[PDB]
């Protein structure tokens, strides 16, 4: 392993929205496969799915659209229509309270799903252990 194996506790059980305490948004993937952070509750599409694949692995998928939150080669986030390897996410505790989604595929370089404080998504170079912007509490929805 690259990382350590401390999990958040819960299921998959009932969706969840995303929320990141760096700049109190909530993760968003708009209908055109755009990520980014909202701070409007009401939004329609900060709803997620999450699923395991194996243990500490997760889809991340937009109840709204159906996509799947994934990590592209150059360290973007994008919404994918079909679910495939760079969708896959490892989901672990921080800070003995959040959650932290590494790129599966991306794991040795730590690229993370991040939030800027103004809302934009972090890059995946741009990201790294330490930072608030990592930082998810996944909420009711």
């Amino acid at each position: 392993h690259h990382h350590h194996f401390n999990l958040p506790p819960g299921n998959y059980k009932k969706p969840k929205l995303l929320y990141c305490s760096n700049g109190g948004h909530f993760l968003r993937i708009l209908p055109d496969g755009t990520v980014d952070g909202t701070r409007d509750r009401s939004d329609q599409h900060i709803q997620f799915q999450l699923s395991a694949e194996s243990v500490g692995e997760v889809y991340i998928k937009s109840t709204e659209t159906g996509q799947y939150l994934a990590m592209d080669t150059d360290g973007l986030l994008y919404g994918s229509q079909t679910p495939n390897e760079e969708c896959l996410f490892l989901e672990r505790l921080e800070e003995n309270h959040y959650n932290t989604y590494i790129s599966k595929k991306h794991a040795e370089k730590n690229w993370f799903v991040g939030l800027k404080k103004n809302g934009s998504c972090k890059r995946g170079p741009r990201t790294h252990y330490g930072q608030k912007a990592i930082l998810f509490l996944p909420l009711p929805v």
